[PDB]
């Protein structure tokens, strides 16, 4: 029902999701002259088990890679967190051209895409459903993707898209550690925010990597060739799924560096 087209897009989400106009909405423009270095931030620690990788799904507006989350095989710790967060999913956002596509921006610069690695607070809550609406419920790592050299670490993900071309298609997607997609440096910014699409819950502690990762023009073309329509309908390419940046409304972006 909600989407990214003119009628059902970001500008219209506030009609059924009034939190769209809230005080902790994501994404944001990170102004580096306004970040506050925080001495208490610990290094980010990711430990993911490739056997937790489950399924790749065409969800119409995007594609998701889902992980088994019945236990602490795949966790995020450190950074601003006291709690351990359990991996559940990673996905991407992209734009209609190389010029835009990231959700977060840095000093107003727009990258070509962004990787989200999402986790839920299994220290406090017993399920993703319980965690998702809680202020301390979710932790998402964002990595800005800069158009340039082809990124070989995307190969398994890109190779899998031919089997989920249309909306609702899904396939097994196994034996994959998404920490291989992260940049060498885990230097980061953090700020309290939200899911970047409906239902836009203000439940996310964002970890934005300072270092970008690469993606080629042709790798981005593979994302944009995914189809939003169900099989047999006329083809409607997934051209974009990035939400514009939202007002900080007095929030502080902290730097680990
Ligand atoms: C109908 C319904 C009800 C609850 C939710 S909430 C749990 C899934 C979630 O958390 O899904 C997302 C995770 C990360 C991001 S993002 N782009 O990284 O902010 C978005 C959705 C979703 C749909
Ligand atoms: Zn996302």
């Amino acid at each position: 029902d909600w989407g990214y087209d003119d009628k059902n897009g970001p500008e219209q989400w506030s009609k059924l999701y009034p939190i769209a106009n809230g005080n902790n909405q994501s994404p944001v423009d990170i102004k580096t002259s306004e970040t506050k270095h925080d001495t208490s931030l610990k290094p980010i620690s990711v430990s993911y088990n490739p056997a937790t990788a489950k399924e790749i799904i065409n969800v119409g507006h995007s594609f998701h890679v889902n992980f088994e989350d019945n236990d602490n095989r795949s966790v995020l710790k450190g950074g601003p967190f006291s709690d351990s967060y359990r991996l559940f999913q990673f996905h991407f956002h992209w734009g209609s051209t190389n010029e835009h596509g990231s959700e977060h921006t840095v000093d107003g610069v727009k990258y070509s895409a962004e990787l989200h690695v999402a986790h839920w607070n299994s220290a406090k809550y017993s399920s993703l459903a319980e965690a998702a609406s809680k202020a301390d419920g979710l932790a998402v790592i964002g990595v800005l993707m800069k158009v340039g050299e082809a990124n070989p670490k995307l190969q398994k993900v890109l190779d899998a898209l031919q089997a989920i071309k249309t909306k609702g298609k899904r396939a097994p997607f196994t034996n994959f550690d998404p920490s291989t997609l992260l940049p060498s440096s885990l230097d980061f910014w953090t700020y309290p925010g939200s899911l970047t699409h409906p239902p836009l819950y203000e439940s996310v502690t964002w970890i934005i990597c300072k270092e970008s990762i690469s993606v080629s023009s042709e790798q981005l073309a593979q994302f944009r060739s995914l189809l939003s329509n169900v099989e047999g309908d006329n083809a409607v390419p997934m051209q974009h799924n990035n939400r514009p940046t939202q007002p900080l409304k007095g929030r502080t972006v902290r730097a680990s560096f």
